[PDB]
């Protein structure tokens, strides 16, 4: 079959599903507003089970029923930037959908910040806007293939001057090992 | 008002006529497929008249009757990259719009290739689909800002080995000067 047309009708669940696995992604991101930054980074995604700490603790923090969201997922990352050697940034986070639509909802995230607000757009891209006190996100994430997704991302944030940062990742699916 | 809502309900051919203008351009791009590249432009995006001589040759090329396009702009571009010094890269092409639909159409640009696929997403965001022997491309262009351009490609190329390329450049438009 062709991957394109079968996209245009993937909905957000089996986009999260896609998801789920380990990548090898590439940052760059440059400042508007003129610097050039490259993160090299290891993200595994996983999936969420009914009863996890997290997944409880998030829906109760917005107050939104478990039994109500649509998918959640797992995120670790482990990376570095060449703005700095000796040095690893990690992280992790929870995240959960929720529907409002078949193709619009709220995504809630670990922790207290705004909801985030999703898109399915008709051609199979999920586009996400994410709020902090000290800045804003809208995220566009695709499949290119099965296998390499593609995040085209851009931010305000505040922490001093303002500035807009623009971000691509290119995100590779783990081979086969 | 806010920008965000007033893109939802752009039309193709304003998206071109915002286009129109003179643009600072900062592209990094990566082979996937390992490799590296920044490139620094200037882009001229200017409006093209009916009778224009580049306009018509497309038009007659691909057998479209030119009354029936409803936008055309001339885009021409000189930057440099960053893996040469002492070089230039200069270029001009003219681009032809036409609908199927209001969301959907085909775009012909200066020469045989296939007829260029595009379409205006809910959101705002221009998705084109353009094509050649050696290679195919997809990108989305949208208006971050009025004067904030972004568009996120992916390029698949066969010059000895198949390549993925992907690519962010953000266009900043010329100050008031």
């Amino acid at each position: 079959p062709q991957f394109e047309k079968i996209e245009g009708r993937m909905s957000v669940e089996e986009f999260f599903e896609r998801s789920v696995g380990s990548w090898r992604s590439l940052r760059s991101s440059h400042n508007i507003a003129a610097q050039l930054e490259e993160v090299n980074s290891d993200i595994d995604i996983t999936q969420v089970a009914a009863d996890d700490s997290e997944f409880l603790d998030i829906c109760k923090t917005y107050n939104f029923e478990p039994e109500k969201a649509c998918s959640s997922i797992r995120m670790s990352w482990e990376g570095s930037s060449d703005w700095d050697e000796n040095e690893v940034i990690k992280g992790s986070t929870v995240l959960v959908l929720y529907k409002d639509e078949e193709r619009k909802g709220k995504l809630l995230r670990s922790v207290i910040p705004a909801v985030g607000e999703w898109t399915m757009q008709e051609d199979g891209t999920f586009v996400l806007h994410t709020f902090y006190d000290r800045a804003a996100a809208e995220e566009r994430i695709w499949f290119a293939t099965p296998d390499l997704r593609m995040r085209c991302s851009i931010i305000k944030t505040q922490h001093g001057k303002g500035v807009l940062t623009a971000s691509l990742s290119t995100e590779v699916r783990d081979k086969s090992k």
